[PDB]
C-alpha cells in the first residue's frame, strides 16, 4: 500500500523517523540506519533528500508496506 | 572484497553481530536490523540461517565491502 | 507523572518496548538497551522481570516522566 | 578500572562512540542513547561536552568498567 514502514541505510562520509541508529565503521565512516514510518511517498522523499547529500554513499531503501 | 560490513533487515512474526536493533511495528510484528561485520561469506551464511526461520519475513541483506 | 518513557540498560551473560538495541562487548557479554514507554508502573515491572534473570548484570533504569 | 563501556542517555530539545540510537518521543523531543567505549576519563569528558549543550536535558551516564 502507501502506508507502512521502511529501512533506509547508508554510509556517511521529522515525525517520519521512528528510530535512527548510527554505527561507526572507522575514523571516517559512519553507517546510519533509519527506521521510517508513514506514507510511502513521504518515505521515498525523505530518502531522496538524504541520498542527495554529499558524503552519503551506498544509500538503500527497503520498503515494508502494511 | 570479502571483508566489510552488512545490514540484514527483516520482520519477525556470534562475534559477527556488531549491533542489533529491534523496533516494534505492532502487537505481532518486530522489525529487526542487524549490523554485521567480518567475512562476507560468513555474513551471507548468517543471513541464510536467519531467513530460514519460520516467522521471519521480508529478509534483506545489504552488503558493504571495504 | 505515571506515563512517559524510560531507558533500561544491562549487560547479558510486549507493547511496552519501543526499541531495543543489542551491542556486543565481547565473546560472552552483550550490552542491551531497551527504550520503554507507557505507565511508569508497568515500566518498573518490566525492568523487575529483566533484572530477576540470571546472567543479567548491572541493570539500570532511567525514568523520563512526561 | 579506567577502560570499559558506558551508556550515555539524554533528551534533546569520535572513535569513542560505538553506536548511537535516536528515538523520537514527539514533535520536539528526541531521546538519544550513546554507547561509548574507551578510557573512562575520555568517556566522562565526552558526556561533559554533550550535557553542556543547550536543549540537552536529563543526561545520564552509566559506566561499565571492564
Ligand atoms: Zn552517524
Ligand atoms: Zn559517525
Ligand atoms: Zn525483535
Ligand atoms: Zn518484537
Ligand atoms: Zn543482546
Ligand atoms: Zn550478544
Ligand atoms: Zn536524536
Ligand atoms: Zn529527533
Amino acid at each position: 500500500g502507501t502506508q507502512g514502514f521502511a529501512v533506509l541505510s547508508y554510509v556517511y562520509e521529522h515525525d517520519l523517523s521512528v528510530a535512527t541508529l548510527h554505527v561507526h565503521i572507522n575514523h571516517d565512516d559512519c553507517l546510519e540506519i533509519a527506521v521510517l514510518k508513514g506514507d510511502m511517498g513521504d518515505v521515498q522523499h525523505f530518502a531522496d533528500d538524504v541520498i542527495a547529500q554529499r558524503g552519503v554513499r551506498h544509500g538503500h531503501l527497503q520498503c515494508l508496506p502494511k
